[PDB]
């Protein structure tokens, strides 16, 4: 009949395994260019970050030379967050910082070369008179910036209570050898230092840094061995490669997900001239695959990933950071997916089972525990605030309390108190030792609980069929 | 009848959803002002939170710019718990402290100014004599405070075995511009400073620090931008506002609690008349609804904590610890009562229902098991507390046997001790193995055991009723 | 009949709750005084650890500022470990730590004086002789000591390749204030330094450090406020009460003990006139108490510790370590008795019911996961012991195998292997990621859920009567 | 019958304790070699570890003192990867490690003396040119080293860009008492020195560090309390036994299993002219013993493992990795073995019956959860890697996240993000939380409580018979 026909066809439409659909009659290979997708996405993904990663270790080296190069009395290995409390001082570091950037030719080791301009930026504001005797002051709230430029000793005179910030900007070129010369990159390091002293609190503590801004470019004219070179990137190949093979998982899958939508409601309709039944949720949700959706995703952002690496790499800016995080996120849900292929051996079908039947109600729970979570939080922030380390911003309050659900730093946090308001100090304590012995014990063995209660009901299902669909009555 | 009557109004007295109440007739709202209390309270405890956090900032940047400039030998970034143990050491200290307040025009960056003062106090016993070669002394155990003045290098003698403390006071006044120009606070800034030589201990280990208070005021004459500005406290209002909602609240839910009341003795009187029995626990507990006691508690330190940070911030002395105990153990309560209006959802009540059904029986065990804690923490102080770093007072025992308990701070435990006594060193390897390898597997995982079991029993009763009350057979 | 004698005085020999045997008939007070010797006990332990910490607290302080008054370059917070790496160094170390006991009074601050003394040890080899370039040497091995003394600069040589050490040995007393005047404790401080330089290893690493034996005494000749005063110590006659009162519940519990012995042979020999069988092992365990074993146990143990702590006060050598190590297990197993009378209300005695019923399968268990674990543990020791600094003496490698397998200090472990040797590296990776992942999940969770399941058990028991003995189906 | 006859010699086949065997009829003694064999391999492993153990110690404490004696600026307790930033400095480092090596017995406590030679290693570019200037450099890529060599103050010139790396190379002797004296070990030390100046990255910081590799020999000429002494290896001896225990349990064990292989046979080939059924699985499985094919296993590691400690005592190279980590795994699986004879007495068996009934399930599961942490862990590396100072490398990914699995080092985590890039360290959170919010309770949870219902269904076992087997079926 017209039942039989369209349930037969139905039949071999949720065939699990394509090894098992294929099993009826032959079909030319898809889950091959799904593998295949695999192998690509994360060879492009370990081909890159190695790369990424000897660029990063290049700079890394090259910024703390500097840091000793033009930072008076940095300690040979490290020191951090070095900051100038007396006039004299600051007085005597700027002298020192463009002595060494003038003299820089004697002192470094490294290969580095000015560019072909020292600009020392001074912002201060435009009326600063400021009587801290008289309790009294006056500002027009203004940033004018007088500024210098120093060619390879000067006189400067700076007033100490209007000055916002002081700069000091010097372009430095460095040579890469060992990832040229072994590698086809590009081994041109543009380097632009900014020397900034921030008065900004005007706290009297004034704080130096420096930081490191590193454009990569290539070296005109080349020569290894006697010979001439220009590098060939084969890995703007490979990107290409890569956006096909996503492409056209990309396809093949959007059909398999509007095939199944076609067929949801074909069977719906089909479904009132005959038993006149709806579930609208049940065998919606069914058809729909919702492993074909992560591969649609991870597709797209593996697209747009591959193609920012290809300018990026092509106009070369090297910001890199929105293209890491794309196409990062993307191989993470590709080995996700990997998960159902370990499924069609039906060993393993567990944990996407009942992690699927186990949201559902966590979701329920975790929300309820995340109200306690919150108020909790605030009044640690704030009371805790003046005096725990920890406790400052309210971010931080969290990865505390988080911390401390997973049982992590805790004898630290007892002792990082500052004793100095007995009240407080012992409500922190009253704070600690409730929440640790309530979120860890009672709510998280809930959870744990929870979830491991639901494994067992849907471990006898493994055992015991499943719950019964109309379809799945009428596919059988 | 009667009974349908009196009953007949219960069962609308006992609506779970104040929407499910409402669902029979028309009632104007109420639980509208919950919610605006809620944000109500939790705005002003942000609102506060980050004014409290820059002042704090401000200090923290400010004492420690003092550190550096009157202690001598601070290194550049911190050093901590600095002592100085010869007495020309003491000496050229406090010339040197001395010298850099006179001096601290030149010296400083801040716009750290004097008020219109340095106080050497000198506390030395009233009559000292000490011996130690003849193994005797003499005293009169009183304090005799022999003071100084000095105004913007002296002579000074101090005979020190005499000698309890020293100490330098001195104010300084700071302005700090970025928090009142961007905002409306109070922007002068009075330090007092105490420079505190401890000999108290007599051990021949001078102990040195600086302390800081920090007075807040207004500008008396302030320009902004060419014109002139009054900070307007609009917060002043915001806690005003709040006040009502919290108070408005307060009412409404204590007529919600004695209403109930007279309900509960008008149903446990009715009961005599007919069916003669009492319950006098069971349905006294049940009219009491105990979420409007939370309800309560909150509002009213909500109250007194809005009031103490009003006059805080009006006459505005600024020690704001009890005030911020408050208001924050308030808003801890508030968002914890949250999590009914989540159970009117009917997804979640689970975490409320088992952790009030978990308590009758695991405070029980949490007793018992405290006696061991006791036993156990005692023999730990004193038989650990010569050697180990962490055991010294009897607290800190505790929270290393808490942090233990919850696997934190192991193998630290385990290498600080100092081994000099084989004996007790042998004897701290038995105590701690012991008590982890007790406390953690047996006593942790009876309690969890203990908590998971009552879970399971409440997971059957949210499935097949409940225990059966009279009450809940009689309204039905 | 003879049977429902012996049964009816057997009926109140066993009635658990002190006062419920009393509930019968009227008996004078025996558990008051068990209550009595625990407030003792524990009051005799905190009054002798608060005593014992104040004392060490000052050894602490003085003996800090020795490392600084007499150690060359000691950093003036605090370094560890300081050694000499050059001759010349060793020599000026010497020089200085000479003069400044020479110089003392000028330098220190304390009121330490000398004793009415510098006694410099020189330990070298009898007849040494050693030439590592002919790659041959020639001892013979003994110990001679040709010593100084200095009285309040000198001339020496030391052939280094003979030296097997130094030292340097000086009295020096301080006196206490604070202690003295506040309470009744001995203020008189001896202390013997001894200043020793171990070239034991002849690594040509010299190291130093600085030992401190203090012995305390009374000062002899003491005036408090124009006054005299003598000590006069309450303590000593509390330490004879805790002794008596612990005594007594020794002897009480003693007559519990054989009493219900001479029961336990008169039930079973009893049994043989009539029923004929035996239990030898279930109903002699039941007549022994073995709660007051543990009290007999805590009570001679408090009774030899009060002792010590009574002739380590008089004669007053002040040692005080198996003086402590008793008087705090003591403690310890008194507390834990507590849990009886918590028992006596019977909502607690899961715990030691469970507890109880644990241990006989636990320990099966235990054993052999014992195996495991040592045969783990040697291999770690000396494949992991050249590089991790961790893994050095077995034992160390006990306390890191029994901190990660409570999960502390993980990443340290990783992360401080040498890579020195890649092969050794990659070992000691498949080790721990091996250990980690087989001794927490598997057989961590196998024991706790041992312990649960037990729990279980007795919960039920609890529940319905408990396995039924030929005593208790007797006496019922 | 036929069947009687065979299945009879089978009943005792399976005898489980060999004293249960042995219990049928007197066989002599097997079961005593394989105790002498686990007494013999460990105490030869222990033995063996405490003397490697003094060879570090010694080793350890001489290189210290190398580095603070030709390292200019090392602290005198220590400084770890000390780099040099200023030509000048290099110089100056330079001259200062030859002219200590030259002025060495002056300057060293130590024994160290010259081997009867200062070797500077120069390693440049055969053509090196570089021009950061013009963005352009040529080189071909060859190493020529124009060394020196020193004899017991030099001109030198490099050229630092052309300059790969440089070496300082010198022999020195130590002659260890302590070990020789007082037990029988080889005591000269042959100490070769390689002070290394990396400047491969090029970075202009140049990275110096002392290398150590210590040969050991016999003193030739060696006299002991005016006696002659030659060393007496019995370990060489006890290495001997050791291996023929070993070898001995090896075969017996061999014939063990080959027997009871052709037992199988036996039985199958058996079986078909009655019964006609197969199990080519179940009882092939069943009479291979397991336990001892690893008693064979660590028989063979333990015979390899002596063999190299042979050799490497007898020629005396000493780099001892490879038998450390031979005669190290075999004491793991020798002690593992001992849990067969803890299960003679039957009251063990089920960790060993449970987790190889565990071990089937989850592989399949921590398979499937393999694919989330792998997907997981390259977007922690890429993602995370140019910024958080653990994720670098991918392994150190691997050790964060297993790490975090187990909730050690959190706050860390969360507390090194570098927070420069905004939009990247927000990622991070989201990733943290995610994963741990994952992977702790839900994917963990679930693994633990497979583990422990297996313990379940293993507990009933032992309660209620097995799972039937024809052969078990057969021999009863
Ligand atoms: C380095 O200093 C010398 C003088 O000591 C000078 O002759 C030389 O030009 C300086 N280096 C450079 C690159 O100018
Ligand atoms: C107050 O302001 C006036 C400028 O009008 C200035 O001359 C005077 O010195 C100030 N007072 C103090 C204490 O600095
Ligand atoms: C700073 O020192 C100079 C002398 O070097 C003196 O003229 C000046 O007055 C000092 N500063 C102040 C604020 O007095
Ligand atoms: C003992 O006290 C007397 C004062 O009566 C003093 O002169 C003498 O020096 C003291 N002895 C010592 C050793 O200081
Ligand atoms: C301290 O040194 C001075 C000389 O500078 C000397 O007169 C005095 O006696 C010394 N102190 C003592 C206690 O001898
Ligand atoms: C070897 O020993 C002799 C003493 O007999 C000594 O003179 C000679 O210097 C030694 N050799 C070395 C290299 O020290
Ligand atoms: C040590 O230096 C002195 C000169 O101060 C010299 O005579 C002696 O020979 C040096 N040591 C050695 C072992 O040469
Ligand atoms: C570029 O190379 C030439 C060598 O042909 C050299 O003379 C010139 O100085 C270089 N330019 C710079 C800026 O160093």
């Amino acid at each position: 009949l017209l039942e039989d026909q369209m349930r037969r066809k139905l039949k071999f439409f949720f065939m699990n395994p394509c090894e098992k659909f294929w099993a009826r009659g032959r079909k030319p290979w898809k889950l091959a260019i799904q593998i295949l997708k695999i192998a690509m996405v994360t060879i492009q993904l370990v081909l890159f970050g190695l790369s990424n990663q000897m660029v990063v270790a290049f700079k890394e080296e090259n910024t703390i030379a500097f840091k000793h190069l033009f930072l008076k009395g940095y300690m040979d290995r490290m020191d951090d967050t070095y900051a100038v409390y007396t006039q004299s001082d600051v007085y005597d570091q700027l002298i020192f910082a463009v002595n060494q950037y003038l003299q820089l030719y004697n002192v470094s080791v490294g290969n580095h070369a000015y560019e072909n301009a020292m600009a020392i930026c001074q912002h201060f504001y435009k009326r600063g008179n400021i009587y801290p005797g008289n309790d009294t002051f006056d500002i027009d709230p203004e940033i004018e910036t007088e500024c210098f430029f120093v060619e390879p000793k000067l006189n400067l005179t700076l007033d100490f209570h209007r000055l916002l910030t002081v700069e000091l900007q010097f372009k430095l070129k460095a040579i890469n050898l060992q990832t040229v010369r072994h590698q086809e990159l590009p081994d041109c390091y543009d380097f632009t230092l900014t020397i900034t002293f921030d008065n900004k609190a005007h706290s009297g503590r004034i704080k130096i840094s420096l930081d490191n801004d590193i454009s990569i470019r290539e070296c005109k004219d080349w020569h290894v061995s006697g010979s001439i070179q220009k590098n060939t990137h084969y890995m703007m190949i490979f990107d290409a490669f890569v956006i096909l093979t996503c492409l056209v998982s990309l396809i093949l899958c959007i059909r398999s997900v509007i095939r199944g939508l076609q067929l949801q409601q074909e069977f719906v309709n089909f479904f009132l001239l005959h038993y006149k039944k709806e579930v609208s949720v049940s065998d919606q949700m069914e058809f729909v695959n919702g492993w074909y959706i992560m591969i649609i995703i991870s597709d797209i952002l593996t697209i747009i990933g591959s193609i920012l690496k290809m300018e990026i790499q092509a106009k070369s800016l090297t910001s890199y950071d929105v293209c890491s995080i794309l196409l990062g996120t993307s191989t993470m849900l590709v080995w996700l997916g990997v998960i159902r292929y370990l499924g069609f051996f039906a060993k393993y079908n567990l944990l996407i089972l009942t992690l699927q039947a186990a949201l559902p109600n966590v979701i329920r729970f975790c929300c309820c525990a995340a109200m306690i979570y919150l108020g909790y939080c605030f009044c640690g922030w704030i009371v805790l605030g003046p005096y725990h380390d920890k406790f400052r911003s309210l971010n931080m309050v969290s990865e505390c309390l988080f911390s401390l659900i997973n049982g992590d730093d805790m004898f630290a946090t007892f002792a990082k108190m500052q004793q100095k308001s007995y009240l407080v100090w012992l409500f922190s304590r009253i704070y600690l030792y409730s929440f640790i012995s309530l979120f860890i014990y009672m709510i998280l063995s809930l959870f744990i609980a929870l979830i491991t209660d639901t494994y067992e009901t849907i471990k006898q299902y493994q055992q015991d069929g499943f719950p019964e669909t109309e379809l799945r009555t009428f596919i059988s």
